[PDB]
């Protein structure tokens, strides 16, 4: 767990990111994309996007990074009791997209890196702390969902 402390950083930080919801959630999908390429071939829609420019023009993109950093959002302001909200996503991401659990970790680290590159010295040390950690306790709950499946 997280200190109430910690909570506050990591929801303050989110209220920043929801100001510019689409530009945060387009730049955490590149990251990914062009860091792991192998990502992409998980989705037909992105398949032929074969250049970063491509990428960065693309409409479906930045909704589909609006889906992804809301989605997560509503599980963050939940300060650990997400239960409800992160079952569904574990039952789904496990048994029909089948996304390892390697893949979470990458976009963590994702994450981190675009806000110190959309905020260049506003990401504080502490700042930085208290989201790790939230994105941690994420995956944590998330491996105990699929070890339940048996999901390797
Ligand atoms: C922060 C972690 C993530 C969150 C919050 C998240 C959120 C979502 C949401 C809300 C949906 C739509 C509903 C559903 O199918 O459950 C979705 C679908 C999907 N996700 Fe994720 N996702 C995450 C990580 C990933 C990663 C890392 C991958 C692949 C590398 C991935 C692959 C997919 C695929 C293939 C779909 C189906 C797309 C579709 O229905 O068009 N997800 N995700
Ligand atoms: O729909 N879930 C996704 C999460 C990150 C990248 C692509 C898709
Ligand atoms: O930011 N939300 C979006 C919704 C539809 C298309 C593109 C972006
Ligand atoms: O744009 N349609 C989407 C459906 C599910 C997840 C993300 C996007
Ligand atoms: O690693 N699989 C996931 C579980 C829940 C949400 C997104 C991804
Ligand atoms: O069965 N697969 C596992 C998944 C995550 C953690 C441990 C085991």
């Amino acid at each position: 767990g997280l200190s109430d402390g910690e909570w506050q950083q990591v929801l303050n930080v989110w209220g920043k990111v929801e100001a510019d919801i689409a530009g945060h959630g387009q730049e955490v999908l590149i990251r990914l994309f062009t860091g792991h390429p192998e990502t992409l071939e998980k989705f037909d829609k992105f398949k032929h996007l074969k250049t970063e420019a491509e990428m960065k023009a693309s409409e479906d993109l930045k909704k589909h990074g609006t889906v992804v950093l809301t989605a997560l959002g509503g599980i963050l302001k939940k300060k650990g009791h997400h239960e409800a909200e992160l079952k569904p996503l574990a039952q789904s991401h496990a048994t029909k997209h089948k996304i390892p659990i390697k893949y979470l970790e990458f976009i963590s680290d994702a994450i981190i890196h675009v806000l110190h590159s959309k905020h260049p010295g506003d990401f504080g040390a502490d700042a930085q702390g208290a989201m790790t950690k939230a994105l941690e306790l994420f995956r944590n709950d998330i491996a105990a969902k699929y070890k339940e499946l048996g999901f390797q």
